[PDB]
């Protein structure tokens, strides 16, 4: 048993049962059991998921050393987690060298000078968006966000991918639809994850029975669909696919790898994210009143957001990034440690899963007044720089932090922008309120939050 190591460094955590470690203390979630270690251990504390010791910190010194610091040197990659097949050269999947490379090749997709290439592209789908809530606010009945959020956001990605203009919430039924739609993943608390850290020792088991938790079925039909645009498209002569292309040691088989993540990247988080924030204005009015007044100063007459028009929007900055704070949607992030070292006073052995407690952080009394409450005043220019850049990560932080996050940023407000100009978003009778939390690993909402669409 690797049970002894807290107990022998001197470090506090709860007990661990044998095999088990602490993971049945899980049936709460990652975020009421990180929130409670907290609130009994203080700053630091050790926990086993399965016999897997992991390291909680949440020391904003200590943070910038593992996140940004030792990075590269001691502190460079996530914990495995499961069967990843060919997955494995996916850049938020991939290790050392091969991280580092796959990183720097990828940089320049995300600049700003693509991103603002890519505005006419992922806003011609914001009017799309807007047609199809308005004729749904015609019908008086409540929305379900996350899909049509869902149908924005496949929409946004497969467009700035070889652009596949496709109506995604109107035809449900085509090709690219059927196939992203199920790549909604990964929850590591549900049965299967939970038997994996049980039993890393079957990870090498599985792998060689070519079963991978990016399911076969879809990883098939994008491996394909790539194959022939990347040859065809550009055999007669603006988006992630070309910006990869151009670049070419990146190999055949690892731009399906890169194409693949960053769907399921943004696919899932993007409507969350933009669900997340909907149910907080519609339960906040004041808040989306201001919102809308922010953008008909900007963009009077229902103008359309442009790249520099958005990032004016002191206020819509505001409310995103609260909603951020609330609703993280990494909830931990974790970096393996590569070799033994000793960080601002304390040793970390080699192999230790270091981890920082997003959630918990992000509602933490040392730092947020009345941290249970939706108050986007907290990121106002007055009150920003009391807000400490490792309390406050909801992208990560150091040279593995989001590459996606500027657009990740951009795709939401612009989508908000356009919804916000035309409608307003009330609560009904099925809306949920105070809104619960899915108790998997996973954070998102235990029924799926509904809305009623008035149009301006
Ligand atoms: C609102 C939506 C999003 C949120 C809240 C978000 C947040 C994050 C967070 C917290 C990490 C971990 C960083 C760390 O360990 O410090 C991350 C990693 C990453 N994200 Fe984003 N993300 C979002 C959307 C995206 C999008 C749109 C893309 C690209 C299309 C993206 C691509 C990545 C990649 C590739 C990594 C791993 C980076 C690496 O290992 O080098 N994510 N994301
Ligand atoms: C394939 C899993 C995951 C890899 C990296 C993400 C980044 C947010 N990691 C996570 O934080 C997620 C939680 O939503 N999962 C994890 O926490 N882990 C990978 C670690 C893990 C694996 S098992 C476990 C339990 C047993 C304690 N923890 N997703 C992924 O590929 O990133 C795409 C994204 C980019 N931006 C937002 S999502």
């Amino acid at each position: 048993h690797s049970h002894g190591l807290f107990k022998k460094l001197g470090i506090p955590g709860p007990t661990p049962l044998p095999f088990l470690g602490n993971i049945l203390s899980y049936h709460k979630g990652f975020c009421m059991f990180d929130m409670e270690c907290h609130k009994k251990y203080g700053k630091v504390w050790g926990f086993y998921d399965g016999q897997q010791p992991v390291l909680a910190i949440t020391d904003p010194d200590m943070i910038k050393t593992v996140l940004v610091k030792e990075c590269y040197s001691v502190f460079t990659n996530r914990r495995p987690f499961g069967p990843v097949g060919f997955m494995k050269s996916a850049i938020s999947i991939a290790e050392d060298e091969e991280w580092k490379r796959l990183r720097s090749l990828l940089s320049p997709t995300f600049t700003s000078g693509k991103l603002k290439e890519m505005v006419p592209i992922i806003a011609q789908y914001g009017d799309v968006l807007v047609r199809n809530l308005r004729r749904e606010a015609e019908t008086g009945k409540p929305v379900t966000l996350k899909d049509v959020f869902g149908a924005y956001s496949m929409d946004v990605i497969t467009s700035t991918s070889f652009g596949v203009n496709i109506d995604s919430l109107n035809n449900p039924q085509d090709p690219f639809v059927e196939n992203t739609k199920k790549l909604l993943r990964f929850d590591f608390l549900d049965p299967f994850f939970l038997s994996i850290t049980v039993f890393p020792f079957l990870i090498p088991i599985l792998e060689v029975l070519n079963i991978c938790v990016f399911p076969r079925e879809v990883t098939n039909f994008l491996r394909k669909s790539v194959k022939r645009m990347k040859e065809s498209r550009l055999e007669d002569t603006v988006d992630f696919l070309q910006l990869m292309i151009d670049s070419q040691a990146l190999s055949d088989l690892e731009l399906v790898a890169q194409s693949i993540i960053f769907i399921f990247a943004g696919y899932e988080t993007t409507s969350s994210v933009l669900s997340f924030i909907m149910y907080e204005l519609a339960t906040h009015p004041d808040v989306q009143q201001k919102l809308q007044e922010e953008i008909d100063a900007v963009l009077p007459n229902k103008a359309p957001p442009t790249y520099d028009t958005v990032l004016q929007m002191e206020y819509l900055d505001m409310v995103v990034n609260e909603t951020l704070r609330l609703f993280p949607i990494a909830m931990r992030l974790e970096r393996v440690c590569k070799k033994d070292v000793e960080i601002n006073g304390m040793f970390i052995p080699k192999g230790v899963v270091v981890m920082i407690p997003s959630y918990a952080l992000h509602r933490d009394p040392k730092y947020w007044t009345e941290p249970e409450k939706f108050l986007p005043e907290r990121f106002s220019k007055k009150n920003k720089d009391n807000i400490d850049p490792y309390i406050y990560t909801p992208f990560g932080s150091g040279p593995r932090n989001c590459i996606g996050m500027r657009f990740a940023l951009m795709n939401m407000k612009l989508a908000l922008i356009r919804v916000l100009q035309n409608f307003s978003f009330k609560p009904c009778k099925e809306t949920q309120i105070p809104l619960k939390l899915s108790l998997g690993g996973l954070l998102q909402p235990e029924k799926p939050v509904v809305l009623k669409v008035e149009s301006r």
